[PDB]
């Protein structure tokens, strides 16, 4: 589980937005995993703006930030879970690391700020849905 705050937007994975987000629904994209719902509160979080292959980020199932390398984001096939078919997930970032279903929503953050949150895993590798392209989640 997990979530970005910035500005009056609250950007979630889609297979985890509840009745509220899609009730708010400001953009979602089923092809990224994406969401993004309306706030009444102010959030804090900063986007990067940048092309950063290096960051942290949250693994929930073994309550650790790990460090690592990441690929550019990229149109990625993704075998069958029990959210989606098997397809291929567009702005997709993998990293060498451990991941698990509800380690989803885990922050993954360069010097820059917040990079993209955790959509994807299996076979030692974990998939981060990029959110930098989104210019317009800064006004
Ligand atoms: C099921 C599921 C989760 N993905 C749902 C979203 C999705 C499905 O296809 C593309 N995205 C998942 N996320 N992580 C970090 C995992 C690690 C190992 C095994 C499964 C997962
Ligand atoms: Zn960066």
């Amino acid at each position: 589980s997990g979530a970005i705050y910035v500005g009056n937007y609250r950007v979630v994975n889609r297979h985890l937005a509840t009745h509220n987000d899609w009730a708010n629904l400001v953009w979602e994209d089923s092809s990224r995993d994406l969401l993004v719902s309306s706030t009444t509160a102010q959030g804090c979080d900063t986007i990067a703006r940048c092309d950063c292959q290096t960051g942290v980020y949250y693994c929930s199932s073994r309550r650790k930030h790990y460090p690592v390398s990441f690929s550019k984001p990229s149109l990625i096939f993704v075998e069958a879970s029990e959210y989606y078919p098997a397809r291929y997930q567009s702005h997709l970032m993998l990293a060498v690391g451990h991941s698990e279903p509800g380690d989803c929503g885990g922050i993954l953050r360069c010097q820059h700020g917040v990079v993209g949150i955790v959509s994807t895993g299996g076979n030692g590798l974990v998939g981060f849905a990029d959110v930098r392209d989104l210019l317009w989640l800064d006004e």
